[PDB]
DNA sequence: CCCCCTTGAAGACGTGGTTTACGACCCCACCGCAGTGAGTGG
Protein backbone atom coordinates (compact mmCIF):
# COMPACT_ATOMS: atom_id res chain seq x y z
CA UNK A 1 0.00 0.00 0.00
CA UNK A 2 1.31 3.46 0.88
CA UNK A 3 1.65 5.05 4.35
CA UNK A 4 0.24 1.84 6.35
CA UNK A 5 2.30 -0.33 4.52
CA UNK A 6 5.52 1.61 5.53
CA UNK A 7 4.78 1.78 9.09
CA UNK A 8 3.81 -1.99 8.63
CA UNK A 9 7.36 -2.80 7.35
CA UNK A 10 9.28 -0.61 10.35
CA UNK A 11 7.25 -2.13 12.92
CA UNK A 12 8.09 -5.47 11.95
CA UNK A 13 4.61 -6.84 11.82
CA UNK A 14 3.98 -10.71 11.32
CA UNK A 15 1.92 -11.49 8.28
CA UNK A 16 -1.23 -13.32 9.03
CA UNK A 17 -0.08 -16.18 6.55
CA UNK A 18 3.22 -16.46 7.35
CA UNK A 19 4.92 -18.94 4.67
CA UNK A 20 6.57 -22.41 6.56
CA UNK A 21 10.56 -22.15 5.87
CA UNK A 22 13.17 -24.67 6.35
CA UNK A 23 14.38 -24.81 9.87
CA UNK A 24 17.44 -26.88 9.04
CA UNK A 25 18.31 -29.27 5.96
CA UNK A 26 17.35 -32.88 5.63
CA UNK A 27 14.98 -34.97 3.97
CA UNK A 28 11.30 -33.92 4.90
CA UNK A 29 8.83 -36.59 5.49
CA UNK A 30 5.05 -36.97 6.58
CA UNK A 31 4.43 -38.48 10.13
CA UNK A 32 1.36 -38.14 12.69
CA UNK A 33 -2.25 -37.09 12.09
CA UNK A 34 -4.26 -35.31 14.88
CA UNK A 35 -7.58 -33.45 14.33
CA UNK A 36 -5.82 -30.32 12.19
CA UNK A 37 -2.17 -31.45 12.46
CA UNK A 38 0.02 -32.77 9.85
CA UNK A 39 3.61 -33.58 10.94
CA UNK A 40 6.81 -32.65 9.06
CA UNK A 41 9.37 -35.17 10.52
CA UNK A 42 12.27 -34.02 8.75
CA UNK A 43 15.65 -36.61 8.46
C1' DC B 1 25.46 87.59 57.22
C1' DC B 2 28.20 84.17 61.35
C1' DC B 3 26.17 83.19 66.04
C1' DC B 4 23.92 81.87 70.94
C1' DC B 5 18.49 82.49 72.33
C1' DT B 6 13.60 82.34 72.55
C1' DT B 7 8.28 81.05 73.51
C1' DG B 8 4.44 79.33 70.76
C1' DA B 9 3.08 75.29 69.48
C1' DA B 10 2.72 71.50 65.45
C1' DG B 11 3.10 67.07 65.20
C1' DA B 12 5.63 62.89 66.36
C1' DC B 13 5.56 58.07 68.09
C1' DG B 14 4.16 55.31 70.52
C1' DT B 15 0.75 52.99 73.90
C1' DG B 16 -1.25 49.58 76.39
C1' DG B 17 -5.55 51.64 78.84
C1' DT B 18 -9.76 50.98 76.96
C1' DT B 19 -12.66 48.74 73.70
C1' DT B 20 -14.37 46.60 69.77
C1' DA B 21 -13.99 42.64 66.62
C1' DC B 22 -12.43 38.48 64.56
C1' DG B 23 -12.21 33.45 65.04
C1' DA B 24 -12.96 29.40 67.66
C1' DC B 25 -14.86 26.51 71.01
C1' DC B 26 -18.65 24.89 73.65
C1' DC B 27 -24.73 22.99 74.45
C1' DC B 28 -29.17 21.99 72.04
C1' DA B 29 -34.27 15.59 75.37
C1' DC B 30 -12.67 5.18 16.84
C1' DC B 31 -8.46 2.48 16.14
C1' DG B 32 -5.50 -1.31 15.49
C1' DC B 33 -2.41 -2.82 18.39
C1' DA B 34 -0.33 -6.31 21.71
C1' DG B 35 0.05 -8.76 26.28
C1' DT B 36 -3.03 -11.35 29.75
C1' DG B 37 -5.74 -15.05 31.31
C1' DA B 38 -8.12 -18.67 32.01
C1' DG B 39 -9.81 -22.55 29.82
C1' DT B 40 -10.55 -25.54 27.97
C1' DG B 41 -9.45 -30.41 26.01
C1' DG B 42 -5.88 -33.64 25.77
Amino acid sequence: GGLPRVADLFEARRPKEPAILAEISGIVSFGKETKGKRRLVIT
